[PDB]
């Protein structure tokens, strides 16, 4: 179960989707460092820009 707002590329690269630009953010192939950032990004989805 991957975290919400976060997705993965067919190459196995993790990427987060910002709701203000709707664009994606390249993190890396490490679900450890990627999920880490996604979590901080998830906290902002509750505080808003």
């Amino acid at each position: 179960d991957l975290p919400p707002n976060l997705y993965i590329r067919n190459n196995g690269y993790y990427c987060y989707r910002d709701p203000r630009t709707g664009k994606e953010f390249g993190l890396g192939r490490d679900r450890r460092i990627a999920i880490t950032e996604a979590i901080q990004a998830n906290i902002e989805l509750f505080s808003g820009h």
